[PDB]
RNA sequence: CUAAGAAAUUCACGGCGGGCUUGAUGUCCGCGUCUACCUGGUUCACUGCCGUGUAGGCAG
């Protein structure tokens, strides 16, 4: 019994890119016709405010050039004036069939995963998961930035059989925390929904309509991309705002990212919150990377002590294998 | 332990564009139904815009957002940066109120800083702000320019309330949201300046504006402690502080009092620069930036 | 022969034209999820293609 | 003082004809780019102003 050295694992959860609109509160009844946002691309000026170098300093062009100022090209989209909401709305896909992968070498090794994720199943469904993804849909953090300071957050999430909606919900969301996953039975209703979803009982298609009010004519906060490496000229490209159709847009994988954040069971700050489930789980922007192989916490240690050896883990290092099985990757060799 | 190759900090007081709009006088308590300005090129091809005859006024609109708990970065890749940085952003918290930035603040709030070119031959400047929780206002004011000198910083009745709740914005215990808007007395016919980008003034649909920088610019005139001279006045908060305007470069790096080696000492191994450094360090922690390696 | 493209769809209709000159001699509908993935059981109008 | 010292190879030409390369196929799988800002460059070292000649009230 050995690890075949070619996997592969079909995400499940699947997001869309996300499209912003604008407008005031209590239109909701009559608010299906908003107008997007707009990426602007400008030029406006900045400062030379950086660290100067140690390497050739010189004051013939450190100290002469100070007082010559910055000359660069913002991107940014902003809010109308009598609009004051940002409404971000993308759709999901709880496909289910979550412990086959798609590729493999060797179905020995496919007959020993398949009874080790159905032996994970078959005592704790995928009920918590769906609760802590409910959570994480419930509470506005696929707004990784534009819900920082609002007033109110309102969630509407549609669950959709035909051509129009078969089950609605409204959350308030600035009162649930980002930290602290206490619950409620309506939150519980989506989590059962999410839940028969990802044990492969049923299509979920939730179209996810998620108000947040930031004042008017303020600041919204699109994602980036990666300008380089095929044309890199002298750099006269700052940075961008991205989108779909003339209209700003998150991709979806960064939703993705802000939709599993269930990880928990990390030695590092247990107390401080939940991260991203990723394999070596890190937060980049954070810098260090939490879950090491230098203990005996990390996937590629749990995944094949758990199926070759028969080493079944802690009931939460469980949550946390199965939580990569639905994020996916190359795994393997 | 050592410096921090990545660093991004996130900003407080962001505003609106600052449209212009026109009007008259004691219809100003009816300006929610007001016109606006025209933009036209004259005879080289260029810009330049003026208001109509019955009009000595000219009309500003933005609004604020504070974000509270500025010290907490949000880009590293030292872990030990952090528990280092954390002892000192505490220390400058827990210590004493920050209300020292909240006056200096609130103050251009107050006068005509932000109506920076808008008093070049002016004769009476009336200012009014609103402190919006929902659809109305609960806690109006309307402020005067003429009182305070726009180059000291001394205190009157109406900033102790304005500067507490700035100081409860930034500090994490309540978020505010300010609109900022002026009425301004210009000229019967009278030639305008708004922005440019990098000739064209800056031109927003159907009105002018001017950009976000000029007023996130005008709002953080609180470096007073710059070496030289201080009987001149304000200038604004930059790490390596360079300006065009008065032309000399405050705070060289070649003597020790810029950012940058001020932040590793206060920050690192726990010695103090001065008392009369420390609302300009976090005035440079409130305004952002790339603070690498 | 949608691969992955079927999977975790509401409704799938197939249709199957026969052209036998410029114009179409005949057109079949199907319900693809009612007819089983996995069976290759009959009926009338499977028959007729 | 050199295996030193010296030298005209000339002329001509038909390569030519023929031809079936065939047939088959799953590239799958995953991902937060992140923060930051003051052009009235002088969009001509002056446009357009009583005499085309060197003194002048103007939108400054």
């Amino acid at each position: 019994l050995s690890t075949a050295s070619v996997l592969a694992f079909e995400r499940k959860l699947d997001p869309s890119d996300a499209l912003m609109s604008a407008g005031a509160w209590a239109q909701r009844d009559a608010s299906q016709e908003w107008p997007a946002v707009t990426v602007r691309e400008k030029s406006v000026r900045g400062t030379i405010s950086n660290r100067l170098k140690t390497k050739d300093r010189d004051p013939a062009k450190l100290d002469a050039s100070i007082q010559s100022p910055n000359l660069q090209t913002v991107d940014v989209a902003n809010l109308p004036s009598d609009a004051d909401t940002l409404k971000v709305r993308f759709t999901l896909r709880v496909l289910g069939g979550a412990g086959t992968p798609s590729a493999c070498n060797d179905a020995a090794y496919r007959d020993k995963l398949l009874q080790t994720v159905a032996t994970y199943v078959n005592d704790q469904g995928f009920a918590e998961l769906a609760r802590r993804y409910a959570h994480n849909l419930a509470n506005a953090r696929f707004l990784w930035r534009n819900r920082v300071g609002a007033e109110a957050v309102e969630v509407r999430i549609n669950h959709i059989r035909q051509g129009e909606v078969a089950r609605a919900w409204r959350f308030d969301a600035l009162a649930i925390g980002l930290r602290d996953f206490k619950a409620d039975a309506e939150l519980d209703a989506l989590a059962e929904l999410i839940a028969s979803g990802l044990s492969g009982s049923g299509h979920v298609l939730l179209e996810v309509v998620a108000f947040a009010r930031i004042g008017d004519g303020q600041e919204v906060f699109p994602s980036q991309e990666l300008i380089l490496d095929k044309g890199d000229k002298k750099g006269q490209k700052s940075k961008t705002l991205y989108s779909v159709r003339d209209a700003a847009a998150i991709h979806s994988q960064k939703i993705g990212n802000a939709l599993r954040t269930i990880d928990t069971w990390y030695p590092d700050e247990d107390g401080l919150g939940p991260i991203a489930v990723e394999p070596y789980g890190s937060v980049t922007s954070q810098g260090k990377a939490y879950r090491q192989p230098k203990q005996k916490l990390d996937f590629y240690t749990l995944l094949d002590n758990w199926v070759l050896r028969d080493e079944a883990p802690a009931v939460e290092q469980q949550h946390y294998v199965i939580a990569n099985l639905i994020r996916g990757g190359v795994f393997g060799e």
